């Protein structure tokens, strides 16, 4: 056992929403938390503001992982839900920048997420977004870089790829990438060089970011550190004449 380990008595489960389940709850009475009921010492060596913070772990089984509590649920739900209607390009390019920031931190540490996509970003108060679900994590395929889906070549550079697919989620309010295409149509057509076209109302400039992120060449894709800065500066350096549209 290590120092992350706790006893269950300190854990007060409360509300189920919603591989294994996820509850809201309480830790040592004073502390509102979240529990994932189902090894993973990566959630232990990663600590950053835009990654969902581990608090404690439990095992022997039935195993409990204890995270920081994220009030608004997952980004996928949040984008398709009531909020979606009102999210506009500056909220979204910001959420992007927060995710890039967390990923830029993952980058610095020589880690790989491997399952980066909207369903794995949790949202909080004030539109805070934080990377979560290091599921698959070391040292499905519509979001997966081709070399990864094909040859198991997972790197920070295939995460950049997913990031770009996430970018399309973000700007279509949560729609499934490659609409009307099934997995084998996507794998096949991406091998031919196909890429998602500019989303409706999305600037050409941000779709280029998307295109840079989907370069066939794992190493010609950019860094998260670059993605972060370009998304932070977006409205001054890249699109300073931005004006609201009906959707974005
Ligand atoms: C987008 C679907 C999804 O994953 N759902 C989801 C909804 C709400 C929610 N609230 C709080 N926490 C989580 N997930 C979670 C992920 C990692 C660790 C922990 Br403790 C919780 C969700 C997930």
């Amino acid at each position: 056992k290590d120092a992350w380990e706790i006893p269950r008595e300190s854990l007060r489960l409360e509300v189920k929403l919603g591989f294994g389940e996820v509850w809201m709850g309480t830790w040592n009475g004073t502390t509102r938390v979240a529990i994932k009921t189902l090894e993973a010492q990566v959630m232990k060596k990663l600590r950053h503001e835009k990654l969902v913070q581990l608090y404690a772990v439990v095992s022997e089984e039935p195993i409990y992982i204890v995270m920081e509590y994220m009030s608004k649920g997952c980004l996928l739900d949040f984008l398709k839900g009531e909020m979606g209607k009102y999210l506009r390009l500056p909220q979204l390019v910001d959420m992007a920048a927060q995710i890039a920031s967390g990923m830029a931190y993952v980058e610095r540490m020589n880690y790989v997420h491997r399952d980066l996509r909207a369903a794995n970003i949790l949202v909080g108060e004030n539109l805070v977004c934080k990377v979560a679900d290091f599921g698959l994590a070391r040292l499905p395929i519509k979001w997966t870089a081709p070399e990864a889906a094909l040859y198991g070549r997972f790197t920070i550079k295939s995460d950049v790829w997913s990031f770009g697919i996430l970018l399309t989620e973000l700007t279509t309010k949560g729609r499934v990438p490659y609409p009307g295409m099934v997995n084998r149509e996507v794998l096949d057509q991406v091998e031919r060089g196909y890429r998602m076209p500019c989303p409706p109302e999305c600037p050409e400039s941000l779709h280029d970011l998307m295109c840079q992120c989907w370069r066939k060449d794992p190493e010609e894709r950019p860094t998260f550190e670059y993605l972060q800065a370009f998304l932070e500066d977006y409205f001054t350096s890249t699109e300073p004449q931005y004006q609201p549209g009906e959707n974005l």
